């Protein structure tokens, strides 16, 4: 195919020079973290299931998830929960296949409990969580279904809506994304169990001086003091400055928990490692794009990724797929020093038919764009082609969407 | 004296820009009727607060869930099979001291009069359910008034971030005033099949421009394809017209892309949005603050609709930001594009900001320096007079989405 | 055909000779009443367009409906709801037919407004409740559905279970019953608008002494202090007084409100003249059995009338047979001073073929059993003949279930 | 110390005499008692935590649980559960004690898990239900609740309530107890674990014949084919005509799942045991009395016992009150063929001073009601003196309410 495909040069100064450079990332406890990967957990089980009986995954968009805050009441050494967690699925699965029933709903809470065991270790997910799902019933003729597969081998856009990417990641980005997943990990949470998965981190770049402030929950039933509270936050700090130190040469100061003040008792103490017991809330689309990151300096879609179905949505698939051609072409393509995507659908038309892939590209000193806009455009159009690898590699946990 | 540091931007502006993307959500669209029922009950507790007790009390209501309905819509008028359900989140006070306060009244009250301004067609007895599970509040009104007292400008206790931009380009410009006159009282009037349900994208590649444009159309207005069609045209008629205002590019617009006539696919509605079958919404999940969705521009990812109005940092700076580049556009001969970034310093009041950083093209033959000195003082005035930002929104002044 | 009836005599006192009677009445605004009533609202209305639509009632049963108990701070010239009543409808009710989709949950949601705009007059529909459905979907084709009918024209009984009535009233019950009914008709609660519909009355007779207690929520929009207040209950007891007297010559003390403390600022006031307001919930099945009363000197049945269906529903049809057959043998068979009707269904059999339809009769001093029995079988056997036209008389609201 | 206890005669043919008598149970995991059961574990479980922590049982009323049918696919070797069933719990309940919290959720879904999980036992907790909780909120003075409680240690009666109880059970009364009792009993199950918790059985004597039917829903993983189900209903055939044969010398016909058509493929299957799986629905206060049965040739109360607050419901605790007296006067006074014990409260004061307690006795053959009266109002005075038991045999699990 000939495709839509619009290389061009950005004029502006590369973000590592720019002198305000602002970062956040929600880790996977904080409350829209939660949403979004409730969100994701539901439309994977799905789909799974859906290949497993059938071949092929059906339509779904499980992209709207309220987790509605509780209220607790945290103490050293064990507090405890008295309002519980409401979270609602809700969204929208084939229910009805010919004449038969397709178990949606258990299905999308059984996936919803699970992805929460993971993502919040210290939550009793009987007592104090309630889940229900709301998820729309949708129907299907197979034969219909087949019979649209084969005239249309890639399946046609269902919206007009843009997916946005940028590579590569600056040194604050990479410092953020790293201490957050770093915090979060298995192997960090075997040594310190008393670190929750709510765990906002922030970086922020004036020049080459770097502030990195962490806001963590700490679960209150492994401090019995402010003092085991103290050194947990050290430990913390510790992890976050071999981070750091792994990722720049520029002087960084390191904040934990910012908000704590030990003379009026405030320490950032809760009972599950998640503030939703305390009443925040969460909801699908109000975090991290796909990258893992938020991220001003650099653009964005208002597209939600998780929950949405990796085989027809755009605002899933198109926002995976500019983060992975920018990728592929910073790495891939001498003279980069940045590039921006993005790709906006044909409504009706194959979603390999973007009406357009814009790809905006900054050259390194010493390149001219004419050198650079072949190599750009046929990454582009290779993984245009390839689109439908994006399915497999949801279905298999290879890529993340928030 | 505030840190506001007013620099050049150098960069080809977004006109002379090859590729340009701009989205709205027109106001019966699923997202921004939660983005817009969010701020609805925010400004009706608001209201309520200050009357009863002279002082905004702290909520926060930027969650709302629209959960799609069922529908089988007909040329002639169709019907609901099933109502839409919304769910009200967030908190609020409802204890005052010993008195109490009806917050889900309030609430319930402000989003069934929301939705009834915002698509004409639904019936909000019998095609809607609102649930409220508004988060519960308690305050001692004395110690409400003394922290006030100790401090008249809110305090951060954040880096929070605000960040915007102006003027608007061509392509924004007819993207927002398209969907707007669309679901303007006078065009409603001479065309009531046109539902509020409108998306636009606009999309610029050199000198040429696509507008697409999707409106749910009422299927009680019209009678058959014919009929339709028609209203397709008026359409398509009415934003050729604000195309010509606002720009000599050639522009091709497109409406209601979808439509298949040989296989009966038609974009009717029986209520005038797609939440009465096909779409879920929740909010922030569509436009910024200025209205619209920008990838080639810089966006916050802060959802404003339904957050305090007195205190949120996010909400406050993302509505600010806007309001001071605006005025620095307007005002200020020789501005070409400025942006607009504030970021709160922990601690300290809101109006002394860790910075704000204010950044300017010049049009050609400007220089930097007759630019700095008016805009830092725009800036500087709006900065000092952060609290008015929290009267612009109970006077329904500004908009948030 | 030859039915399983058995008419034997009773021997016992009769109810009026009796020592100790207590009956009791839950009028129309008391929650679980409100209840019952919104699970038969719903059912009727499901029934009529079921009817209007193809001809015939589709399988339903919406007998079950909570309603969750709000907050609300009342006080005189009009106090304020704080949290609003919640209503949850349940059972289940064909929603596809041939693939089609009929409009169960709008259907529902609109006659439980619908009822509840006349059964709580002072009540804000939008704004102090919260109605929400969970109807169970069931599907149809109707060419089977109309198949069955041909091939059996008395619908097969899906259920085992009993209904009980009996007949004739007592002076006690006719007044409980009358005076509930006069106090919440449309012409007093013009008369006085305070008087809310959340009124229980229950009437306690010794010997040939009757107290009868009236609670009744007052509106407090329409009482502007407790002298206001006062008059409304000497209107309620002067309405009581002259249905006691048309009823009964035994002397009657008669009690309004008797939690009433006005030394103490007490008195019975509410914002919408329920006490669910209050935070008292109801469900379906726990009040009036479908003559109206709670009759303790009586027999029932615990199948809960309200809201099943008038067409297979044994716990509703033979409820309603029992109460018109025991009626008819009181009225119609000289010498009958009191009659019990027990209906057991017999679960795949046609519902005009109980296992037992028991009759006991207690006989008027000089009459045998021995005359009484062939004519109250009669009556019986014709009204189960004719069991079918419970359906129309539900249809057209010529019956009432509780 | 003398209370209005009122011993006479009751002049009446006893029930084994009636030609027709009618006698229901709902088991188990029937949807009626699972909402009766959960709500009095509920209630039990907030008792023993408040007397726990604060010494006392604070007000709370639990008695408002509402279970919608989920969706089932059964099958020979085991089925699938398609849509969970929904549980909602409401009522109300104390979590602010002075400036402290009580996690009333936390406690109410443990509770409710916990007594499913033993009520059915092939039903997954985690996947195939969902607890939703409505539980209403309430505050008190903890000095307050002790002051109240110092000056009445006997609960005053705030209304008239009514209670009403018999003795002894009846040949068909024992066998429909008896034989649900000993089909839900651990022993059975271990032996044939194919049979379901959700278990009604329905006894009709005409004379000196009995019919006894039970519905017993078999579980389909435990059950490969229709033979090994035609051997499970033999089990039940087997073990019910034990039990009959136990207790009367009467002709017995027995019927086990008499809805069932092989010819049609139609046999009481499901994945779980109990018919809440598939739409079918239970909520509180519809099915048996607090003696386990329905029985309609008694004197029956309408109260809701499960789920009602133990130490000041009047309601509850005269309900069970009456069976307790009834049932040692019968086992105690030689000479009684039958007994009723109705107690209605006295509105100002304790409730061991009842306006009356109504001992209504038919002697044996050849016995004088004046050799019964002393020692039947001995035993009622006794109980009445001793009502304050009735709180502690609830918290130790050793009386039933349903």
């Amino acid at each position: 195919k000939v495709r839509n495909i619009v290389v061009e040069e950005l004029v502006r100064t590369p973000v590592e020079m720019q002198k305000v450079e602002l970062v956040e990332r929600k880790g996977i406890g904080h409350p829209d973290s939660i949403a979004d990967g409730i969100a994701e957990a539901v439309s994977r089980a799905l789909s799974r299931e859906y290949v497993k009986r059938y071949g092929i995954i059906l339509h779904h968009n499980t992209d709207q998830v309220e987790v509605v805050g509780g209220r607790a009441y945290p103490q050293f050494g064990g507090g405890e929960v008295i309002k519980p967690i409401y979270i609602l699925l809700s969204g929208r699965a084939v229910e009805m296949v010919d004449r038969e029933f397709f178990p949606v709903h258990e299905i999308a809470l059984k996936a919803a409990k699970d992805y929460l065991r993971k993502a919040v270790r210290h939550l009793d997910l009987e007592h104090h969580v309630i889940i229900d799902s709301r998820i729309g019933q949708g129907s299907v003729d197979l034969v219909g279904v087949f019979n649209k597969a084969k005239k249309n081998p890639i399946p046609l856009a269902n919206d007009t809506s843009f997916g946005v990417g940028y590579a590569p990641l600056s040194e604050t980005e990479k410092i953020v994304l790293e201490t957050e997943k770093y915090l979060n990990s298995d192997e960090f949470k075997k040594k310190y169990p008393a670190v929750g998965e709510d765990i906002k981190v922030m970086g922020l770049r004036k020049g080459d001086e770097i502030d990195l402030t962490i806001a963590a929950a700490i679960v209150d039933s492994e401090v019995d003091n402010p003092d085991d509270y103290m050194a947990v936050k050290e430990a913390i700090y510790e992890a976050a400055k071999g981070i750091v130190e792994s990722h720049t040469e520029r002087p960084t100061n390191i904040y934990v928990n910012t908000a704590d003040d030990p003379k009026e008792g405030i320490y950032y103490i809760t009972v599950t490692g998640t503030s939703a017991e305390a009443g925040d809330d969460g909801s699908v689309g109000r975090g991290n794009r796909v990258n893992g990151l938020i991220t001003p300096n650099r653009h964005m879609s208002m597209e939600a990724a998780a929950g949405k179905n990796p085989v027809s949505h755009v605002g899933k698939i198109y926002n995976i797929l500019s983060m992975l051609i920018a990728n592929d072409i910073a790495e891939q393509v001498e003279g980069v020093e940045e590039v921006y995507v993005r790709i906006l659908s044909q409504i009706g038309k194959p979603i390999d038919e973007p009406l357009v892939a814009s790809v905006q590209i900054i050259p390194k000193k010493g390149y001219s764009i004419d050198v650079l806009q072949k190599p750009a455009y046929e990454i582009a159009d290779e993984w245009l082609a390839n689109i439908t690898k994006i399915q497999k590699m949801i279905l298999e946990d290879k890529v993340n969407v928030f």
